[PDB]
């Protein structure tokens, strides 16, 4: 039909085949459900209208179905559009040295070529702006992008080229505040600079919670949405593709296991009650700071196999502290209902519980297929990627909430360098912790033995009041 005859032939251009039930399906601007990578590229650079939601979602999630080098190749191929031949009358005009009318040729340039080409430059611009890490990770990808952008011709295009170049140069330069005064840094037994004595009971619990909240706030803010798409952090190139997400997970493992280690390696019962009570006070200060992540790390250490079973320890923990722990536990019950309302009801700044996003992303990744099948043809399941992208969007809404708290560089380093496992792998460390729990508090038929004190300093806490 007339509309399809004015588009380029399939023998000269791959992005103009007619839409069909076996190359694209959909759920204002229509919402793409699934499609071939070629039909996804066509709609990413659609001539009829701009589509900021699809562009944003595509560039966050495309790595789960297309490599960066392949995407750049596809948008460059999209950009090189063949022009139609002159009409018979215009061929005669050209043959006589005269100017052709070129009525359809001019219509095709203005209504299809120029919009698609600007749509391609818009993808390039959004790509360099929001996902510059693709270019930092692949210097050759950036070389290709700059060669492409640098050889575009025309005045309306050179302005787009300049704004794309401006972002690229700003991103390269980038790689090579508090309204109120922050509260005074709290000290307890350990003195500033005496890093050799830093420990759970020697540092002030207020300061432990404040420095862990700064650390976790920074780890939470550094996570980029694409590190969470397609379970790439659990796959071969995880270190390159999910460096910030892996640091976030490693910190929670290390901190959680260090709390467990602090507890079960305190073999004396009265000393272990002081350790458990101190971790609960740390949790209370995380609650005051709206560090839900920290609260649920403490809940996770208290609920772990080696700690949860310590009946004699928890028996000496005051009811008030047991009630705080129970209420913190109940943040997680009923698919995190209390937590979700508390996250929305509190005033910023805060650190959301990161684990819930990973759980929801993994359920979406496992619960939906990679492709949809329509008339024997496989189509990329794009709605699956959009659902994952919507969860990463929830992560991003809390990533601009800095804390009015002073960094204590030695305490920061102390928590950044937690290494409870040492040369052990996680399984043999958790097996060791559990066996240590059986040693300090044997199962009921066996009696409770006594163990000598390991701490020379006082056990009384300075409390959670500044
Ligand atoms: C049925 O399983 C549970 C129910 C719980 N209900 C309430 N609080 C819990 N944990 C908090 C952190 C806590 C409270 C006091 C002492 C030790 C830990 C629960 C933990 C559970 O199992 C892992």
């Amino acid at each position: 039909g007339e509309e399809q005859m004015r588009l380029p032939s399939a023998d000269v251009y791959r992005f103009a085949e007619p839409d069909s039930e076996e190359n694209i399906i959909f759920e204002g601007i229509p919402i793409i459900k699934a499609g071939t990578v070629i039909k996804l590229i066509e709609r990413l650079t659609y001539h009829m209208y701009a589509d900021p939601n699809f562009v944003r979602t595509f560039l966050t999630t495309y790595r789960s179905f297309c490599k960066p080098q392949e995407l750049l190749s596809l948008i460059i191929e999209r950009f090189e559009i063949p022009e139609p031949e002159p009409t018979e009358a215009d061929r005669i005009a050209i043959e006589n040295g005269d100017q052709p009318l070129s009525a359809e040729l001019k219509r095709f340039r203005k209504e299809y070529i120029q919009p698609v080409q600007l749509r391609v430059l818009n993808v390039c611009r959004h790509w360099v702006e929001h996902h510059f890490y693709d270019f930092e990770r692949d210097a050759y990808l950036l070389q290709r992008m700059e060669e492409f952008i640098g050889t575009v011709r025309g005045k309306a295009m050179k302005k787009w080229v300049e704004s794309i170049t401006k972002i690229i140069q700003r991103k390269k330069i980038a790689r090579d505040t508090f309204q109120s005064s922050p509260p005074t840094v709290e000290w307890h037994i350990s003195r500033p600079g005496h890093i050799e004595t830093f420990d759970l009971l020697t540092l002030h619990p207020i300061e432990i919670a404040r420095q862990l909240t700064l650390l976790e706030s920074d780890l939470y803010r550094a996570v980029q949405p694409s590190e969470l798409v397609g379970s790439v952090w659990t796959k071969e190139d995880k270190e390159i593709n999910s460096p910030n997400l892996l640091k976030m997970i490693r910190h929670t493992t290390n901190l959680t296991l260090w709390f467990e280690k602090c507890i079960v390696e305190t073999e004396n019962l009265e000393e272990r009650v002081a350790v458990v009570s101190r971790i609960i006070e740390i949790l209370q200060v995380f609650q005051e700071l709206n560090n839900f992540n920290g609260v649920l790390e403490v809940v996770s250490a208290m609920n772990s196999s080696p700690v949860y079973r310590l009946d004699h320890t928890f028996e000496q923990i005051p009811s008030r502290q047991k009630k705080i722990l129970e209420e913190a536990h109940e943040l997680s019950e009923d698919h995190y209902k209390k937590y979700l309302a508390k996250l929305r009801s509190i005033n910023p700044p805060c650190v959301p519980f990161f684990g819930i996003y990973l759980t929801n992303i993994l359920k979406t990744e496992e619960g939906n297929p990679e492709v949809l099948k329509r008339h024997g043809k496989e189509l990329i399941n794009f709605s699956k990627r959009r659902k994952v992208a919507e969860i990463t969007g929830e992560i991003q809404q809390y990533q601009n909430q800095p804390y009015c708290l002073r960094v204590e560089s030695d305490i920061k380093r102390f928590f950044e360098n937690l290494n409870p496992m040492g040369n052990s792998m996680e399984k043999e460390f958790t097996d060791y912790l559990f066996n240590k729990s059986l040693e300090i508090e044997p199962r009921n038929p066996k009696p409770l033995p006594r163990f000598p004190k390991k701490y020379s300093y006082p056990l009384k806490s300075p409390g959670v009041r500044p």
